[PDB]
């Protein structure tokens, strides 16, 4: 077949520029996410509720991606679509709207929207038109496919004919609802010409200029011109979706992101000039657009109605939320207008960023690198006698092995202990490893394999015998919970991802668990990956930060409590609850430097990124004062620091060991290790 031969020909060409591209990742979401979502959020559905496909026209292959890249790319389709929606809903129903996709690549967006078969874009069927702009070469191929693929030609009005061929191979296409126009965006003057050739000057036509990760590869000056050129088109919106480096090119995630693109020889340039959200506002004001509504991907995520999140969480197993936080904060969605009639209704409005607080430098303790390349995340570790023991974790795969850590001032020695029993705990992460039996044994509680495979089998490891014994098992599975040995030798167990009680108590000698959820409205929800320590001296303990099972909320509370050992119905009671934005951490670890100073370390936050001043801090529980333990510019810039999956070990010094993150397919990073010593 003549047509089919042509189709395949340029079908292959389209591929040489689709994989590890945003289109490939959208095909991924199209395969997995869109079929499992209800009307509101599938974007593509026929009258009979059958999902419709479009990204398959440029990337047919079954594409797959981690659960973090997928949620991100769902957020990303929902980014553009929520904004286009606000414009279509408000603009009077007779006005012509024009969507101009700047550097569209193989983005099938127009066809997703123009297709009368898709009842989830009915508001686009009549009065919306589309202009695709990219490099000449690219549009040639893309037009070949639009012509030779009947389903596509059908949409925009071209003839569907098995027995017709258009061999011209041009870089431009003209239809009532879709045109493609070639243009090198780095040429501000050819672009400005194009704006008029297309009659975008007409004030009776509303313009929507969309820059989805394209003006991000261009130098600030080259991209600022594109933006400004459009500001002079009366009644225009500009939608820009691109990267941010809110805390500089040395933020743990930022460092990896820039470096990744450098390797792909597609550096991020504009972001260098425009680091933060506010930076984008002033930019758009300066360049013509006086009305701006902007926030990062995570504000967009909180923005989803609870009916939508519930579906999303149930799409695929997911448990990389520290990665999701970081990624989200490094991508901005910026909606700009050059006319004041258009209002950003509260449905779409982004709350302004609340100012950050400066903190007093800690006069007593400081940070100083201490290599501990255990090369693994999300295990746990506790001290026994003078020995240290790290168990399980992933690296990047889940292991069950136990490591003895010989801690030294400069470096840490590691020996793999050998198991002596025929039975062993399955390989797991996000469990807890706690010391019991007067420092003779170690208690393994909960944990998981894959995120849908929470575990309920607990174990005990005996140092002398080097044997594993499966003790009693948790009624409900449980991971990402917290733990800490109590004075009496028992083990408190906090929240986690579980259906079980919010707080458990494991009596070692009696070999039983006990639901001891405090009588407080705070504990109505299972707290995930919070910080939790107890101080035998001050006879109390703290709960710090932590997230909830909606994967959206994060406690900003520091909870002080006591332990009444002689009480068997309310052993745990809440003394006091403290609040502060810097408490709002997920995946942190806390520890007592002294009875009057609690070391709070690492984790991610829904609010913003942690910097060198507040990644590590300390709080005085009775004084209610916050002191900051700064990280040197050196350790920030030169060494690999990623506070997620790490742990705290103590033998007046607390080491920050293990930890990493895969940084959204921009490569992996490993927390090299740090130590907190007293100041000379």
């Amino acid at each position: 077949n003549v047509k089919q031969e042509r189709r395949k020909k340029y079908a292959d060409l389209a591929i040489q520029g689709t994989n590890n591209s945003s289109i490939a990742s959208k095909r991924s979401v199209e395969l997995l996410y869109l079929p499992k979502l209800s009307s509101a959020n599938n974007f593509q559905m026929d009258k009979n509720n059958k999902l419709l496909e479009y990204f398959k026209f440029f990337v047919p292959k079954k594409i797959k991606r981690s659960p973090c890249i997928n949620r991100g790319y769902w957020l990303r389709l929902f980014a553009i679509r929520s904004r286009l929606n606000s414009i279509i809903e408000q603009t009077p129903q007779d006005k012509k709207i024009v969507v101009v996709n700047l550097g569209c690549g193989y983005d099938p967006l127009p066809f997703q929207l123009l297709d009368t078969n898709n009842i989830q874009s009915q508001q686009y069927h009549d009065r919306v038109s589309f202009i695709d702009i990219d490099y000449s070469d690219l549009l040639k191929i893309k037009i070949e496919l639009i012509k030779t693929i009947p389903e596509l030609s059908k949409i925009i009005g071209l003839s569907e004919d098995k027995d017709y061929v258009d061999d011209s191979n041009v870089d431009f296409l003209t239809t009532p609802k879709y045109l493609a126009r070639p243009c090198d965006l780095n040429d501000s003057k050819m672009f400005s010409t194009l704006l008029n050739e297309c009659q975008l000057y007409d004030p009776n036509v509303v313009k929507v200029f969309v820059a989805e990760v394209s003006l991000a590869y261009m130098k600030p000056e080259r991209s600022d011109s594109i933006i400004e050129a459009t500001s002079k088109m009366e009644n225009s919106h500009f939608i820009i979706l691109e990267q941010l480096i809110p805390k500089g090119p040395f933020e743990p995630f930022s460092k990896q992101m820039l470096a990744h693109f450098k390797r792909n020889d597609s550096p991020l340039q504009s972001v260098l000039k425009y680091n933060t959200i506010e930076s984008q506002v002033q930019r758009f004001n300066k360049l013509g657009f006086a009305y701006v509504n902007v926030g990062d991907m995570f504000q967009l995520w909180e923005s989803a109605d609870e009916a939508t999140k519930k579906e999303l969480l149930k799409v695929e197993p997911f448990d990389e939320l520290e990665e999701f936080h970081l990624f989200c904060h490094h991508y901005v969605l910026c909606h700009a207008t050059n006319y004041k009639e258009f209002a950003f209704t509260q449905g779409f409005l982004f709350d302004r960023s609340i100012s950050e607080i400066n903190l007093t430098v800690d006069e007593d303790y400081q940070l100083l690198e201490c290599e501990c390349p255990i090369n693994r995340k999300f295990g746990d570790v506790d001290v026994a006698g003078n020995d240290v023991f790290y168990m399980g974790g992933s690296n990047p795969y889940r292991v069950n092995e136990i490591l003895q850590l010989s801690i030294h001032y400069d470096k840490i020695d590691m020996k793999n202990i050998e198991v002596s029993s025929s039975e062993v705990p399955v390989a797991r992460m996000c469990h807890t490893f706690t010391t019991i039996s007067r420092n003779n044994q170690l208690l393994l509680i909960g944990g998981r394999k894959a995120p849908h495979q929470g575990l309920s089998d607990n174990w005990i490891f005996d140092m002398k015998t080097r044997e594993w014994s499966m003790i009693k098992s948790l009624s409900h599975t449980r991971f990402r919970h917290s733990a800490c040995s109590l004075p009496d030798g028992n083990v408190l167990i906090l929240g986690g991802v579980t259906e079980g009680p919010a707080m458990l108590l494991y009596n070692v000698t009696e070999e039983i668990f006990k639901d001891v959820t405090p009588k407080d409205e705070f504990f109505q929800n299972s707290l995930v990956s919070a910080g939790l320590e107890f101080d035998p001296v001050s006879k109390q303990g703290i709960i710090l930060g932590g997230g909830f099972m909606d994967q959206t909320t994060v406690s900003d509370k520091a909870i002080i409590f006591k332990y009444d050992a002689e009480n068997a119905t309310e052993p745990i009671t809440v003394i006091k609850k403290l609040q502060h934005p810097l408490f709002q951490r997920y995946g942190s670890q806390i520890k007592y430097i002294t009875p009057r100073k609690l070391l709070i370390v690492g984790g991610t936050s829904p609010s913003g990124l942690f910097d060198r001043t507040n990644s590590i801090i300390s709080l005085d529980p009775l004084s209610e004062t916050l002191t900051s333990i700064p990280i040197s510019r050196r350790i920030w810039e030169d060494h690999s620091l990623m506070l997620a999956g790490f742990s705290l070990v103590s033998t007046g010094t607390i080491h920050i060991i293990g930890g990493g993150a895969t940084c959204y397919g921009f490569g992996s990073v490993t927390n090299v290790g740090l130590k907190l010593i007293a100041i000379a």
